[PDB]
């Protein structure tokens, strides 16, 4: 019980939870791991949001965006913008679903771009109160980040609780991907991990080389969140959706 996530590169970024926390085990958290002491610390995604708002006059930002009807805060914190001292962290763009215990989002080192070995993406989010249908169906509004803080991909997800199946695709301009499709992305029914394959498109052309990994979070799977990995790094793509 407490945070569950994925990191698509344990080397650059591994998730967890915050230390010393009012709420042990329920606040999501970031560590550089491809930074040495002190930056290799796990930071909580909430104290990041802080800092995209404060570094904000210098190129950060921080912005509640309104999908549909949900709402996703995107942080958006390039090297370019922080204090040299924090080069090390590198640069993070990373999303909440709404104001649920649910964060996605992508990093990559400082000097590369989204297209470097280095981009990696991750989710994170706290699992205590998850509960998953063993029937039924519902949808998901959901946000994707690949490469950028300022243009996102969105859809819809569609959750067959009895089948155990996720299906769908997000869509998006500005970003590598220009569409990402679910590709056999199952799970047991009333349980919440799921797993899949997926194809890309965008601006190499298809890839048909995605793997996702995610899982349901929250009371009645209230939100989702999870990474689809490519051979092609430049389409790494981490997303999060809150059910309607």
């Amino acid at each position: 019980s407490g945070i569950d996530g994925i990191s698509s590169n344990e080397s650059n970024i591994k998730i967890g939870a915050a230390a010393n926390a009012s709420h042990p085990g329920g606040v999501a958290a970031v560590s550089v791991q491809a930074a040495g002491a002190p930056y290799n610390a796990f930071t909580g995604f909430s104290s990041l949001k802080g800092l995209a708002q404060a570094f904000a006059a210098q190129g950060t930002s921080n912005t509640n965006v309104t999908v549909g009807s949900k709402t996703f805060n995107i942080s958006h914190i390039p090297v370019s913008a922080m204090p040299p001292s924090h080069s090390a962290l590198g640069n993070f763009n990373f999303g909440q679903v709404g104001t649920q215990e649910v964060y996605f989002g992508e990093w990559w080192k400082a000097g590369d771009t989204p297209a470097s070995a280095s981009h990696t993406v991750y989710y994170a989010g706290d699992n205590t109160n998850t509960t998953v249908p063993t029937a039924g169906t519902a949808t998901y509004t959901v946000a994707g980040i690949n490469g950028s803080g300022s243009n996102l991909l969105s859809g819809t997800f569609t959750a067959n609780y009895g089948a155990g199946t996720l299906e769908g695709t997000l869509t998006g301009t500005g970003t590598a991907v220009s569409s990402l499709s679910l590709d056999g992305v199952a799970f047991n029914p009333g349980t919440a991990a799921f797993a899949g394959l997926a194809t890309a498109n965008g601006t190499a052309g298809i890839d048909n080389s995605g793997v996702v990994q995610g899982q349901f979070f929250g009371a009645n799977a209230s939100a989702l969140a999870g990474i689809a990995q490519f051979d092609n790094v430049s389409y790494n793509t981490a997303f999060g959706g809150a059910k309607n």
